[PDB]
């Protein structure tokens, strides 16, 4: 087949603010999302597992973890996940810094992808090209001493989580599961997929 280009593949099957988002955050870290294609790609995957994770996902009005799959269900349901990534460093740290001193927790190292208010914790996201087992290594050393969770999703289905806690439930997990392989099948349909595996 014709070899596509990653911005191409990027901006059509990414939504519009995730790809933004990523745009922005290229751009702080100083690099540009039409050359560094495939870092492109890889951040806007990340981001979107982000917001899948947190997706559908409340605490009710009796302080239990629950599941509503519209907009239309009650505006007085907390959202379980405070999101961290996909903001700038100000901003990132001004939340982690009030979640720190509401809950108590201690302030991590550094900027974690997550919150969980029902767990009261940090999550570290993790995507990787290579083996889960290997990657959750790299991570969990970076992160030296432990309250954040790390949770590794691969794009052949492979998770590895922080003391076998995979904080949700099996369908959850499943959706984002399908759109990472929907997403790397694609990438092999323009023949992007073989590059792209090997750059991580
Ligand atoms: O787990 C995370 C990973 C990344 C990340 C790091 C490296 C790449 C990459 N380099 N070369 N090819 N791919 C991609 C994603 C990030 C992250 C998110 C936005 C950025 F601007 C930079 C790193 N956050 C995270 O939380
Ligand atoms: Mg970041
Ligand atoms: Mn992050
Ligand atoms: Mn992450």
């Amino acid at each position: 087949g014709p070899l596509g280009s990653m911005e191409d593949f990027v901006r059509q099957c990414f939504n519009p603010m995730i790809v933004e988002l990523a745009e922005k955050a290229m751009k702080e870290y100083g690099e540009d999302p039409k050359i560094e294609t495939n870092k492109f790609a890889a951040i806007c995957t990340h981001l979107e597992v982000c917001f899948m994770y947190s997706d559908f996902h409340f605490i009710d009005e009796r302080g239990e973890s629950i599941i509503v799959e519209s907009g239309d269900p009650n505006a007085l349901l907390k959202h379980r996940f405070e999101i961290i990534e996909g903001r700038d460093r100000i901003m990132a740290w001004t939340v982690v810094n009030s979640i720190c001193n509401t809950t108590g927790v201690e302030k991590p190292k550094f900027l974690p992808d997550l919150y969980d208010y029902k767990e009261n914790r940090f999550i570290e996201i993790g995507v990787t090209r290579r083996e889960v087992h290997i990657y959750y290594l790299e991570k969990a050393n970076k992160i030296k001493s432990e309250k954040t969770h790390i949770h590794i999703f691969s794009f052949t289905g492979e998770e590895m989580a922080t003391k076998a806690d995979y904080t949700l439930d099996e369908e959850s997990r499943a959706r984002i599961k399908t759109r990472l392989f929907t997403i790397r099948q694609e990438m092999a349909s323009r023949s992007l997929w073989d590059s792209f595996r090997q750059s991580e």
